[PDB]
């Protein structure tokens, strides 16, 4: 069974995937959401922060302690609260926040601090030995969501484009494109042929069926 180790309270919790990927999901207002901490040779790499400051620190505090190393680097994954609600943290702490430009435009709109829109629609990271790519599929959830691809695991991190099966419906559609969001997930489809791993936003880690699962709740 996977490696789950927990907060005081469970509001925080972290899942291994394998030697150096976990899932950390949080418990916002219930409503829970996931992202990434990834363990590289040259610090942490979080994909996406939490639905708040007071969130975002103890991921932080609780990873840097477990794995005795400094959070670098987050990858924000669209400009929602569940995703970027941390941001002053990370720029407090002087933790580089990637975004793309689209997504630093729309939390700015919003009143959030501005992550780097240094992300094109397909950029290649490098973290210690740890290969990350971004990729940024057409609008669905949001219009500014991508997706994140692990190549020495083919894991994808969907998130908020990619509904989990426990989900009956897509949930809050005030920033969605629901025509075109079965276009991006197919140019994820396209993309990533073989994939052993996807971490949807919300809920249980699945496989490429949530991909289908999402496509068909888009009918
Ligand atoms: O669906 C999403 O991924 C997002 S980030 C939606 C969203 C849309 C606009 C503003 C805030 C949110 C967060 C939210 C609000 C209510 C939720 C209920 C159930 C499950 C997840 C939920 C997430
Ligand atoms: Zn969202
Ligand atoms: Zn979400």
């Amino acid at each position: 069974e996977k490696t789950v180790i927990k907060n005081e309270t469970g509001t925080i919790s972290i899942s291994q995937l394998n030697k150096n990927v976990w899932v950390h999901t949080e418990l916002g207002s219930a409503v829970p959401s996931n992202g990434l901490v990834l363990n590289t040779s040259k610090g942490l790499v979080l994909v996406d922060s939490s639905w708040d400051d007071k969130l975002t620190k103890e991921l932080i505090e609780m990873v840097e302690k477990k794995f005795q190393k400094r959070v670098t680097d987050v990858i924000i994954t669209h400009a929602h609260a569940d995703r970027i609600g941390g941001i002053k943290t990370l720029k407090e702490r002087g933790i580089k926040a990637h975004s793309t430009a689209l997504t630093a435009e729309l939390a700015k709109k919003n009143g959030y601090e501005e992550p780097l829109g240094d992300l094109q629609t397909v950029t290649n990271l490098k973290f210690g030995n740890m290969k990350v790519e971004t990729f940024y599929p057409g609008k669905g959830h949001t219009e500014d969501n991508i997706v994140v691809w692990l190549p020495q695991y083919n894991i994808l991190v969907g998130g908020c484009l990619v509904k989990s099966t426990s989900a009956k419906d897509l949930g809050n559609v005030a920033d969605a494109y629901v025509n075109e969001w079965s276009t991006s997930i197919e140019n994820v489809l396209k993309r990533y042929r073989n994939i052993n791993a996807v971490v949807p936003g919300h809920g249980e880690v699945g496989d490429k069926g949530l991909l289908l699962h999402t496509l068909d709740l888009l009918k």
